[PDB]
């Protein structure tokens, strides 16, 4: 089995991603690719192994939210396309080119001066670039018709640089009112009318995300970027509903037991403040997790664990490193028995939606802030590995 | 000055865990030493460079949470004494022996497969042990005076096994109201003074955290364990109050404006739900910090930053890798400004304690869940370094 010190670990199915893949391009038109998305240390899973494994099971190209996040992936074998998605320093340009990374741009100044600078130093690969178009979301981009027809002049004079695509995001497309999806979408059309009436060429176009491809398939034109659905995770509880697309959780959180004890001699009481005191024959189980794992402190008296099929509560308040759970009046557990913190044992479950919604937030925030000191396995084809 | 990609960064001032060092040494006995406590990665501040610094200054020896915590601080150099403060499996019993990690312990039987599987193996290192008394926190360690003496007689009888402590944890040593800190106290003198009339010597006694050593430093004993006063902020407004310490805080969190446009088009919504709708001359700043990192979702349309001297709140829910802020109906600045997310700027500061306020926790979570895709600069005599 597994062999720790400290006792927490968890474990990424990747017979469910590859699953995912498959439904997804099933749904989708023929003629469009699939970009998979893998920022934030794939949302809490890994980046490397997921990524991996999509490439080989449909995708194509990926995304990230940094230059340092692809540095990672070239690193580890993979010759795809990887476009940065956030804003990128002019500082990082003759390295973005050197390690063949694509980035997003969308300034005509911004252009000029990249052009510039791997001219001055020849011996250079050519950089590629995608353009930001804002429809709606109001973060990075360009807004009008005369600023992008001013940018991709700037762009096609350039020569150390190469237009490979241009995209948007949509803002409300996991929400059953469609009225700002589609006032965004003819805004996009409008503009690429507008370049083609130009006798301008076009690249790659994609503008749709997991929510956009699932509800609006006629929408994917070249590519589409798929992100929360690949982790097997719906992105609005309206979305799932819809019942078009059945996907699989790939993530699960686990732990070992550390003691166990009868409250007998006094004082009962139990962990910071003494806020929970234990009668002369209740048993108190420790378990190894705590806050600065990303497991929350609000979650003091009121989250629960499964251990053996059944849901045990939190007992007093959550510390940094451990937690404690009372398993009842005479209880019944050992040292070293196997508890599941978020996932399946025997009947029961604990979804990560069900703690999210606990905690008045969102299922993407409770998997991408599990901390990188939690040791990742992976599991593939029934096997275990690292 | 420093160079990056996505433009995002954290500063750690070491001069001001010097002073905080000093202050404390003062306070207590001089008959008493200093463990520094550098778990969960330094409680976010980085735990090789932290510990270095401590080690120099007035600590002799260290504090973490795992086997593994302990093994990044011998892998870049340090030869203190470690201590484990919660529990180790047995499969880690021989490699905690060679890399000379000191571990808990408070059970007969672990004792003795403990000992069994390092005389199993000849091996020229003992293992060095430390006991844990549970006096009324309820997490780990023995609960009566008989049951104590057992482990001390079967950790005697084990040659491969070495007494260099004993210790215990007050539950509540913050709070206005002494009763508890006094009950436990007098049991833990109980339980000693009971094993001293029977013939044993006691090694190295330690019971104060950071609370107990301010309020009461007639219980320093041989050893104090300083864990957040180390990094320069008060376990809670009462001791904070009582005013017999002083501590300046060590840690900053800063970026660079990514982009920035006044709403001139339509339409004027910005970032997911379309929650926040602009004035048609309106300056909207974006910043590459995101709930990823560890800037907590719940901080959407009510958190601050600090820009040339001012705050400004923020605009819109938070996403993963970015929020965005409004800077007024014709505000002023330039992609590329510096603005302090925790910490001062100009006159104005953001204090850790504040955000933690406005999210019902307390300053421990706010620090220790800050992400490890961020990097950490040091400044140590007014100057940086990595
Ligand atoms: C521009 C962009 N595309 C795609 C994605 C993936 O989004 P989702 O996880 O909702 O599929 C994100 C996040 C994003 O910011
Ligand atoms: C047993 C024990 N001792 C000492 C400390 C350090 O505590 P503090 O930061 O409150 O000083 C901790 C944490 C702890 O768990
Ligand atoms: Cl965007
Ligand atoms: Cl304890």
């Amino acid at each position: 089995m597994i062999k720790l010190c400290r006792e927490v670990w968890i474990e990424v199915n990747l017979d469910a991603v590859k699953k995912n893949l498959r439904a997804i391009r099933r749904h989708i038109p023929h003629k469009s690719k699939i970009m998979a998305v893998v920022k934030a240390n794939g949302y809490g899973h890994g980046s490397i192994e997921v990524a991996r494994h999509a490439l080989e099971h449909g995708a194509s190209e990926l995304a990230v939210a940094s230059v340092e996040e692809g540095i990672v992936l070239r690193k580890a074998g993979i010759t795809a396309p990887i476009l940065v998605l956030g804003f990128t320093s002019l500082s990082c340009v003759k390295k973005s080119a050197a390690w063949n990374i694509t980035l997003s741009a969308f300034q005509v100044d911004w252009m000029k001066e990249a052009n510039e600078i791997l001219e001055k130093e020849a011996s250079a690969n050519r950089l590629a670039i995608h353009i930001n178009v804002d429809t709606g979301m109001g973060r990075l981009g360009v807004r009008t018709k005369e600023e992008l027809l001013e940018v991709v002049k700037a762009l096609k004079a350039s020569k150390f640089l190469r237009w490979t695509g241009i995209f948007t995001h949509f803002s409300t497309a996991d929400e059953p009112d469609t009225t700002l999806t589609k006032l965004q979408h003819e805004k996009f059309i409008s503009f690429l009318s507008f370049l083609k009436k130009q006798g301008i060429e076009l690249p790659t176009v994609h503008m749709c995300n997991t929510a956009a491809a699932i509800a609006f398939p006629e929408f994917s034109a070249d590519m589409i970027r798929l992100g929360i659905g690949l982790y097997g995770l719906y992105p609005s509880a309206y979305i799932k509903q819809l019942n078009l697309v059945k996907l699989e959780p790939a993530l699960s959180l686990k732990a070992r037991i550390a003691y166990v004890k009868t409250m007998r001699t006094e004082p009962r009481t139990v962990s910071y403040g003494a806020t929970y005191i234990a009668e002369p024959n209740e048993v108190i189980a420790t378990l190894p997790i705590g806050y600065a794992d990303g497991y929350s402190r609000a979650l003091s008296n009121r989250g629960f664990v499964l251990h053996r099929g059944k849901r045990v509560p939190v007992a007093g308040r959550v510390t940094m490193d451990m937690i404690m759970v009372s398993l009842g009046e005479n209880g019944e557990g050992k040292q070293g028995d196997e508890v599941v913190i978020y996932g399946k044992q025997k009947g029961a479950e604990i979804s990560v939606d069900e703690v999210a919604e606990m905690l008045n937030t969102i299922n993407y925030e409770v998997v991408s802030t599990l901390s990188r000191r939690i040791p990742r396995f992976y599991i593939r084809d029934g096997e275990i590995f690292k």
